């Protein structure tokens, strides 16, 4: 897969530093209330969620290549980001119907790729839940949906970042040993599908192809995999796309994520960055409520910075430039 | 633009800049017509067959045919060599329990897939009340932006059909709706002529209910001929895009007389996408007498309908190759 228009390339560059994506993300649009819900008794507010987002944006984007935000609540935050940091806006509705197994994708009702571009984004991000082994008609609908979005992004000449989260229709918990044994299959086969030209993806945002918590040396409990087997999953992942791809952090600590990046590189993965945030800013939330907005600012300038700086130093030794895939 | 490929497709759908197209993407509407002439529920085979019969028999006389991907792909493959293809992209009908009538693409289709199925155009039907809920219309506008963008990327003409309604008026055949129809139609056209929606051709209602116009009415008269004519001129002043009329199932003769009246009034419309005014009578014949009787109906009454329409189009429609 080898194409970038002049504008898509300029946008990718705005999202990167020396071909590496070190992008700052937020978690959901409801998750933040709960981290706040620890105290007071209020749910406060639309006014305040937009604020902490603006504090995290303003203080930490100077050290990130870009920031990913939600349009429904993140636009104020997007306007206070560093001038040297690019912007991705999410296009999907969050969550899924737990009562069914289909997890069908659905774009935000009053958004379009055109509107995302008009709001100043350098990329459209869309999250798809995909079970390669799932219902074939469900997956046809999902493929059709991504084709439309890839087409929109082609027309608006804006990079398409497709996030894939894998699951199994018949496995309740994706942290389970049961899901771990098939994760490589789910992750890598999904990448093969959505690497096809017809879906118009510019960058894949994906899980590491193994639950490192069950790998020898990284596991606290039961061991399902040797380091050699885990490494093979990373090489298989590298072989599953020619597109740039970046890793999301899921279910692991900042330290284990960083150890995973080192292990990915060692194994032969040519990942081109990461898109994580929660670990980087999560601590600012309590401080925000125990000492106020100015103190959260202080947290971000010191602890927040230390977090993202640590990560960047790791990225500097492990990530590969996406320019090498062009 | 038109881009090279969009222009080539528009040419395949047209003759000398005029779209003389046959519409048969009916699904829910076709079901209700067949439901009048039998107690049994219409099957898949009967819907596919009637569509193929109309396609095979009448597309020699049309510049193109509009079919639906659900039942119409076999019909699409037996169309005349000289006729282009449009495929419908929207799910049929709307929710009668609410007033929003929100649009929804067919679940396993995309503009890319429509192009791959051999269409020279994507057709999408939007129900629109210009005076309706502001948030509903915002959602509608965003949806059309997405389709227009898909069609730009796949480099395939976007035909947007607009059917108007009023959230608080149950029956769009009523005098009450007639009195506001010109507003509904012409202001909707003006919105969806905005560049951001990527429309190449508007498929629209005539901006008057001609059954209430002086000289055409058989009962109550709501409008003089001069008032009706002015509604056509306002329609022409609402867009510089190519636009074509749908027949809305009036008689072949009223539709024909309406086109004459439109041209006389100053409407520079670029053709039609006409279905029921042409083949409506074939449904009962197919159900009650079977496919052979339907062919013969199509070869006589159907031909007669479409032939008389084409003659009227020849002396009323304006070429879109002026609007480019
Ligand atoms: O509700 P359904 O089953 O989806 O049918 C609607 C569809 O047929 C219309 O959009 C016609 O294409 C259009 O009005 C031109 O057809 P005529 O009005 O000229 O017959
Ligand atoms: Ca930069
Ligand atoms: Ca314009
Ligand atoms: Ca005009
Ligand atoms: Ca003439």
């Amino acid at each position: 897969t080898i194409t970038l228009t002049e504008n898509k390339r300029k946008s990718m560059e705005k999202l990167s530093v020396d071909g590496v994506i070190s992008a700052l993300a937020f978690d959901q649009r409801g998750a933040l209330k709960r981290m706040m819900a620890q105290h007071q008794t209020k749910e406060p507010t639309v006014e305040q969620i937009e604020e902490l987002k603006s504090l995290v944006s303003e203080e930490l984007t100077p050290f990130a290549s870009s920031i990913l935000l939600d349009p429904e609540y993140g636009l104020p935050a997007s306007r206070v980001r560093s001038e040297e940091a690019g912007l991705l806006l999410a296009y999907e509705k969050t969550g899924y119907d737990a009562t069914t197994t289909s997890r069908l994708p659905d774009c935000l009702d009053v958004w379009s790729a055109k509107r995302i571009k008009e709001a100043g984004a350098e990329a459209v991000k869309f999250l798809l839940y995909y079970d390669i082994d799932g219902d074939q008609d469900v997956n046809e609908q999902k493929k059709a949906y991504i084709e439309r979005i890839g087409s929109e992004c082609r027309a608006e000449d804006i990079p398409f970042y497709l996030e894939i989260l894998t699951y199994d229709e018949k496995i309740a918990d994706n942290a389970s040993p049961e899901f771990a044994k098939v994760k490589a299959h789910k992750v890598n086969e999904a990448m093969k599908v959505f690497s096809k030209e017809r879906f118009g993806v510019d960058v894949l945002k994906v899980e590491v192809p193994v639950n490192m918590k069950f790998v020898e040396g990284f596991a606290d409990g039961e061991v399902l995999f040797t380091k050699e087997e885990a490494a093979q999953a990373f090489r298989d992942q590298e072989a599953s796309t020619d597109l740039p791809y970046i890793y999301l952090s899921a279910g692991v600590s900042a330290k284990l994520f960083q150890d995973t990046l080192v292990f990915a590189a060692e194994s032969g993965a040519k990942f081109n960055g990461v898109l994580c945030g929660r670990a980087t800013w999560a601590g600012s939330v309590k401080v925000y409520i125990e000492e106020g907005p100015q103190a959260a600012r202080e947290w971000l300038r010191t602890e927040g910075f230390k977090n993202i700086d640590e990560l960047n130093k790791v990225l500097d030794k492990t990530a590969s430039p996406w320019t090498e895939k062009m």
